[PDB]
């Protein structure tokens, strides 16, 4: 198959290729694999496959998050038209295991518009200076779905779906499970450092706030650096795999109300360490 | 002809036209102007013209920046990697510039625009109140002058002191506001006032909060286009409404471009 990048840094797409075939073919898939491994997030047009194919082909990267939500074919989600996916983020990252990654489909869309985003949080990490490396090596920060989906909600309903989910606390400075790599793993969803305040780094009370604070924003900046980032058009039947330990993405809201249509499969991931 | 846009919010490109016919079809170029100025930035695929077709067509829009064919400058291989208004330094920045790529590695070296227009209209109304009147300087010996011996950062100076251009700028040609603060500007000149000032830090680090907030604009992906070079591919652009970046993605190796750089008047 022709592996094709679209920037140095992440994203490539992949041409020749049957997402189907894949399914029943073990050398396609350890191949498709290996690229989004190095790539970050895989492309493809034209995939016209059937929705049990689309489960099937997530399906051998791992168990498929099937919580019932809004969206026939288990582990399948629709997506029909929300101002949130509009921000640097990794997916449920405020859940104590994200996932692993996701296959999206688009179905039907505008000829224009809707583009989505995705950034290399591993050269995010790699590229900070050294005394920033030094300073967050330890940190651990918490990721919070009260704060950005409950916000709007009515109290009672952003509180029980805070005890529903609680703000997670994962490292800051996360390796990858299947490629030791460290990804910078601070997104939209991260409030705040829950283990900053020591004697190294703070003297007196400015240093502990804002000065973690200003830290946190300087981190979930990078991702809005450009070398980082590599930008999707989408098209009938094209698809998105990506890995979503390694990346956050960024749904472009640039769009008058419309009528666009998505399917997803999101993949089970385990305990960020 | 057919114009595609790339996003919602800027950029399109144009299929079926051949910039060197646009030199002697006036009618082609209303339309070309047109759409520049709808679009903010015109991309076009193989573009096999000479470098006197290329700057013929880039003299329809108004004298060419003249710092073996004149108004032309050749591009072979730090600063461009910025969210910038070119020479906004200047006095009179320029109008813009068509960029042609001659030949280029396969992957890597995108350019992105961002319309600061739309950064304009969807400013929160306190923050337009709050900048309507502000005025900030632009300049090159804290960019380009930085890392020079301090000698040379001085004279570079003295060449081209620090420019004060509105903050919010009208544009010449469709009466759009343009925020008009980028990488380039270093301060507000006008802040400290009664209005905006009670006590010290309302004015600093006050006034260099709401800066960075400002030029923090372009970052924002709904109002940005990001283009893929190919050879002989073409980018045309309205400097008084965008910004651009050079993305700096690639290893170490050789790119060639070549730019026709329009003159521009003084932003008010
Ligand atoms: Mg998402
Ligand atoms: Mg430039």
């Amino acid at each position: 198959m022709r592996v094709e990048p679209l920037t140095c840094a992440i994203g490539a797409e992949l041409l020749g290729v049957n997402l189907a075939d894949a399914v029943h073919d073990d050398g396609l898939f350890a191949e498709i694999r290996t690229q989004l491994l190095r790539h970050r997030v895989l492309f493809l047009r034209d995939q016209d496959i059937t929705r049990a194919e689309h489960v099937a082909f997530a399906r051998r990267f791992g168990e498929l998050e099937d919580h019932p939500v809004a969206g026939e074919h288990p582990g399948l989600v629709r997506i029909y038209k929300d101002r949130y996916e509009n921000a640097w983020h990794s997916d449920a990252s405020w859940r104590v295991a994200p996932p692993f990654g996701c296959v999206l489909r688009c179905i039907d869309g505008p000829p224009v518009g809707g583009d989505t985003m995705w950034a290399n949080m591993v050269l995010a990490y790699e590229n900070l200076p050294d005394h920033v490396k030094q300073q967050i090596a330890d940190l651990r920060a918490r990721h919070s779905i009260e704060a950005s989906f409950g916000a709007a909600m009515p109290i009672d309903k952003r509180l029980a779906l805070k005890a529903q989910y609680p703000d997670a606390e994962h490292p800051v400075v996360r390796t990858h499970p299947e490629t030791g790599e460290k990804v910078l793993y601070v997104n939209a969803f991260t409030t705040h450092f829950t283990n900053f305040h020591t004697p190294a780094r703070v003297r007196v009370g400015q240093d502990a706030n804002p000065g973690a604070g200003q830290l946190l924003h300087y981190l979930i900046g990078q991702a809005a650096i450009p070398e980082y980032q590599v930008r999707w058009r989408w098209k009938k039947n094209s698809v998105a795999i990506w890995d979503n330990r390694a990346t956050q993405h960024y749904a472009v809201m640039d769009y008058p109300p419309c009528v666009r249509r998505m399917e997803r499969a999101g993949i089970v991931g385990d305990v960020p360490f």
